[PDB]
């Protein structure tokens, strides 16, 4: 009986199993009575979908169905840690568990909401899907590559080592470049199913392909969106952010700006959040 990498059986949790037989840990939160919509919450980098129990929690509260799982090599689903064989693993998987929702509520609009990492996989599941979704909640994606880690130089040494060593990797995130609510670096710090281990170098290629990917997709993109963006974002630099309300050709798009405030938009500093909050409420109620 397969068990999580915790030790659970996944007989005794929401599940599936992904085209790639791996198992997913799948997490539902479901209003009273016919949902209004669907939407998909798609996690970043070495964390989890638990993170995300607050505003969840909230999209319920407006009668959405939400969703998610953990992508493979994070959370409570298999695989080897913050590892991928290609990023678009991640997207295929949104798109199984997307589908089965459909299958199951049929006729409901569908939308996602992603942060980070899961932002990229976000922006990639609608334009492979195009005209699809009904919108898209972004906090903080993760659109172009830190300028110094982009150096021809370094991608051309991650590329050759990759061949040789792909399990070298890099430093630890800072953690407190995450969010100005040191509170919250605090649960990050000591929460066991985030990964907080250095970024290997054949995760690292994954991410700049997902880069790549974006950039090539926003031309073609139309889905409405919902951008959030803090002005000292350290890990997804604001200029991401403006080149998304550039390049995109959705008729419907949205920017905000929150001036001093980093990464974690939705566990920021209450004045951010709260913010945050009320602001993806409003979006996401005008269009259901
Ligand atoms: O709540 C939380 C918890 O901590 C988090 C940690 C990470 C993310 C996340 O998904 N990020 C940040 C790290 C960057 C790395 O980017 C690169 C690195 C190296 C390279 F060569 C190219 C690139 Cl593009 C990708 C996007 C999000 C959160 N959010």
């Amino acid at each position: 009986p397969r068990r999580t990498p915790q030790s659970i059986p996944y007989q005794d949790l929401p599940h599936l199993v992904n085209a790639d037989g791996q198992y997913l840990f799948c997490r539902y939160w479901a209003p009273t009575g016919t949902p209004k919509a669907l939407i998909f919450v798609s996690h970043g980098a070495g964390e989890h979908s638990g993170r995300y129990e607050e505003l969840a929690r909230m999209l319920m509260g407006l009668d959405l169905l939400v969703f998610a799982h953990d992508h493979v090599g994070h959370g409570q689903s298999e695989g080897e840690r913050m590892v991928v064989s290609d990023f678009h693993v991640f997207v295929r998987d949104v798109l199984q568990h997307v589908d089965s929702m459909q299958k199951d509520y049929p006729g409901l609009p569908v939308f996602l909401l992603g942060h980070s990492m899961g932002g990229a996989i976000a922006i990639l599941t609608a334009a492979e899907r195009p005209g699809h979704f009904a919108g898209m909640v972004l906090i903080s994606p993760l659109v172009l590559a830190n300028p110094e880690s982009a150096t021809t130089f370094k991608v051309l040494a991650a590329k050759v080592l990759n061949s040789v060593l792909p399990n070298l990797s890099s430093g630890p995130i800072d953690s407190s470049v995450l969010s100005r609510n040191k509170t919250e670096v605090d649960i990050y710090n000591s929460d066991p199913l985030i990964c907080r281990a250095g970024l290997k170098v054949c995760f690292g290629i994954q991410l700049l392909n997902a880069v790549s990917r974006v950039e090539r997709a926003l031309p073609k993109l139309t889905v409405p969106f919902l951008l959030l963006q803090g002005s000292a974002d350290r890990l997804c630099d604001s200029k991401g952010a403006y080149l998304l309300m550039e390049l995109a050709k959705s008729q419907d798009k949205t920017l905000k700006i929150y001036e001093g405030a980093y990464h974690v938009l939705h566990k920021e500093l209450p004045e951010v959040t709260n913010s945050v909050f009320h602001e993806i409420n409003m979006w996401v109620s005008q269009r259901t």
